[PDB]
């Protein structure tokens, strides 16, 4: 159980699933959100949703590239990250935000369930989980998906529980 969720979390970075951890991992899940809302990359939404998505490479890479070739294997890929799940959050907090700008199709600030889960599909989650996911994102159910439910579920969710 406990390597099996390991995986999983080393998958969600692993979005080409090659397994090691670049960029250009990160540059394609940009380039992925932003076809699934019709967004331009040359937008300002674009810019920075790639911008926020270099950020959070980088701290990554600052954690867990050991040997500094600007690749994360699976084995130099989670205790730092469990004991201070909130710095690598707030490290992740401008792609996040970003990223709600790109799925926010109305601009009123919020994003829905439904559009939550477009999101999570294009990172990779297939589209049932992805349902899943997107409504219990929503923990106080109003429907609408926001920075203090996604910053924190971030946070949780690359805690990987011993
Ligand atoms: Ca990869
Ligand atoms: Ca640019
Ligand atoms: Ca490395
Ligand atoms: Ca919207
Ligand atoms: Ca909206
Ligand atoms: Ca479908
Ligand atoms: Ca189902
Ligand atoms: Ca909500
Ligand atoms: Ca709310």
């Amino acid at each position: 159980e406990y390597e099996r969720r390991i995986a999983a979390r080393f998958t969600t970075f692993d979005q080409d699933g090659n397994g090691h951890i670049d960029r250009s991992d990160f540059s394609g899940a940009a380039k992925a959100l932003l076809a699934e809302f019709g967004v331009a990359a040359r937008s300002d939404r674009g810019q920075a949703l790639y911008g926020g998505a270099e950020a959070l490479w980088q701290g990554l890479a600052g954690i867990a590239d050991r040997d500094g070739d600007q690749r994360i294997t699976r084995e130099e890929f989670v205790k730092r990250l469990r004991d201070k799940p909130d710095r690598f959050a707030e490290i992740a907090r401008p792609f996040l935000h970003a990223a709600l700008g790109v799925a926010d199709t109305d601009g009123d600030g919020a994003v829905t369930v439904a559009d939550t889960a477009r999101a999570l599909t294009a990172f990779g989650v297939p589209e049932d989980l992805a349902r899943q996911a997107a409504a219990a994102l929503d923990t106080d159910g109003d429907g609408k998906v926001g920075e203090t439910e996604i910053v924190p579920a971030f946070a949780r969710y690359f805690t990987v529980p011993a």
